[PDB]
């Protein structure tokens, strides 16, 4: 079942198996994923999180950010730990009370503490439009046409060292699949489809790191969504997804009855579906029990590729038709060295004040902000433009906004910019060396917000910056709880931590 839109939400430790070795983990629910949070949309989310946690080698202090959510007025409830709030300390609680207007589709949670999220905290998080302008294109969508795609490691994450190319040890499906070294026949996720009907499925990254290509064996896809953001109907066979993105589709299950491998290849880790890793499986009603036989081709004839995707509405692209066409157009430096990842030649390293507090307790302008150089200030009311150059090692990077979505200007792999019709979302490929993938939005939602590689081994070394929108209206803009106002104190009297 679906939980929310008010609803408790434990976290715990427990032992998990979902490629057949066992590890302890960080949950939500009490499983991997975690149980899908939804509602529709402009309704009110009070989302009652229980830092239950006992187990120090996965942290158990926790923070929750719900992923692509706007937050307007409400920033306080993003998440980011020392950007919005000080962790939740364990036998505490905090509601996370916020609204989701002019928003509607596929998002997700996760922790927002260090590496947490890799070590099992995430789960989908679906915002459904009673009036859809794509209700009719499909027949069934609920929780069963949900995908998830999820990297999956023995290790633990705070055994991971910092900077280095991390590696993981299994693709999961729907939270099970194969581990790539000393593989085990354990059990692969079933999806379930009727011959003659058409499905939404929801295809969710809850990726801590790969890109995964994606297809169904035998069958295309037609995407109609791209992070919360209606498309045009566009027809591929295979999909890139990046970390933290995701897509609807339409599966018309128009085969014949039977058995299909759907495949999930990440860049790193297992090549190849040996053994059935990398793999699920789309199990027609009244097909035999028993593994696909299907083969994928040899090459995909019609990829997904990003610069093909449109608005379903009119959202055209803020600013004017040229490079630096905007009131504050920005070019960001973005390298990596020595292990460390660095933004303008900062790199990022969390405060002890969270951003969002400093600036509640007078610190107005960015140069008086902490980690000194780590926060840029934007002005309100205008039109932002951000250039995000490729070439630091460990691409490609997807690059992620808190508190916006935003027009791709330009994509990975293509110089020409789009000035006319780009797809708006909030997680972006910035391709490879050479590239210029570049972002536009305007400042409309006052408070800190968070820009950075959604890889979080990246984000954990340093490469990030935060975006302090409308510095002079945070206070107005976003009242803030005595709940939250309760967190610092807790938290460094907890840590023995001085400020
Ligand atoms: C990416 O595009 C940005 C503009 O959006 C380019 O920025 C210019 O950089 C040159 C120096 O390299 C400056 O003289 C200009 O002031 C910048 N802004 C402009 C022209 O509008 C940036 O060079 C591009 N990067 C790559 C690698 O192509
Ligand atoms: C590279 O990106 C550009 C810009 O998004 C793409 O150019 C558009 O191509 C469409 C489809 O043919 C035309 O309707 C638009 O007028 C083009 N816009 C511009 C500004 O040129 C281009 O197709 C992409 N290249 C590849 C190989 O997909
Ligand atoms: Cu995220
Ligand atoms: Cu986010
Ligand atoms: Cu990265
Ligand atoms: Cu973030
Ligand atoms: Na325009």
């Amino acid at each position: 079942a679906q939980i929310g839109p008010v609803t408790d939400l434990h976290i715990t430790n427990a032992n998990i198996s979902p490629d057949g070795f066992s590890r302890p983990a960080v949950l939500a629910g009490g499983t991997f994923p975690g149980p899908t949070i939804a509602g529709n949309t402009g309704d009110n989310f009070q989302i009652t999180v229980f830092n239950d946690l006992t187990d120090p080698s996965m942290l158990t202090d926790t923070s929750i950010h719900w992923h692509g959510l706007f937050q307007k007025g409400t920033n306080w409830a993003d998440g980011p730990a020392f950007v919005t709030q000080c962790p939740i300390i364990t036998g505490q609680s905090f509601d996370y009370n916020f609204n989701v207007p002019g928003q509607a589709g596929t998002f997700w949670y996760h922790s927002h503490l260090s590496t947490q999220y890799c070590d099992g905290l995430r789960g989908p998080f679906v915002v459904y439009d009673p009036n859809d302008p794509n209700a009719s294109l499909y027949d069934v969508d609920d929780d069963t046409t949900i995908i998830t795609l999820a990297d999956w490691y023995h290790t633990l994450a705070q055994q991971e060292p910092i900077g280095a190319a991390i590696t993981a040890d299994a693709t999961l499906i729907n939270g099970l699949g194969r581990s790539f070294t000393n593989t085990t026949a354990s059990p692969l996720s079933v999806i379930t489809v009727q011959s003659g009907k058409r499905y939404r499925m929801r295809l969710v990254s809850i990726s801590c790191d790969p890109n995964y290509l994606f297809s169904i064996d035998g069958h295309d896809m037609t995407i109609i969504e791209v992070d919360g953001v209606n498309s045009q109907q566009l027809t591929v066979d295979q999909i890139q997804i990046f970390a933290a993105q995701r897509y609807s589709f339409v599966l018309n299950a128009n085969q014949p009855v039977g058995n299909y491998w759907i495949r999930a290849q990440p860049n790193s880790g297992g090549q190849g579906f040996d053994g059935g890793i990398n793999s699920a499986i789309l199990r027609y009603e009244g097909a035999t029990v028993e593994d696909p036989t299907t083969t994928a081709p040899t090459t995909f004839s019609n990829p997904l590729v990003e610069t093909d995707l449109h608005p379903l509405a009119d959202l055209g692209v803020p600013g004017q038709p040229f490079r630096g066409g905007a009131d504050d157009p920005l070019v960001l430096n973005l390298a990596f060295a020595n292990g460390r990842f660095s933004i303008d030649g900062v790199s990022f390293v969390p405060p002890t004040v969270p951003v969002l507090l400093q600036i509640l307790s007078g610190a107005q302008n960015a140069q008086d902000l902490l980690p000194a150089g780590s926060v840029i200030s934007l002005p309100s009311n205008s039109v932002i433009e951000v250039a995000l150059p490729a070439g630091a090692a460990g691409g490609p990077h997807p690059f992620h906004l808190h508190g916006h979505n935003f027009a791709v200007v330009q994509s990975a792999n293509n110089a020409t910019p789009n000035y006319v019709n780009p797809i708006w979302r909030d997680t972006v490929s910035i391709g490879g060396t050479g590239d210029n993938v570049t972002i536009r939005f305007t400042t409309n939602n006052p408070g800190p917000w968070f820009l950075h590689c959604h890889i979080d081994w990246h984000l954990e070394a340093g490469f990030a910056i935060v975006f302090a929108e409308d510095i002079p209206d945070t206070a107005s803009a976003n009242p803030v709880p005595q709940a939250w106002s309760d967190l610092c104190p807790a938290y460094d009297q907890a840590h023995n931590i001085s400020t």
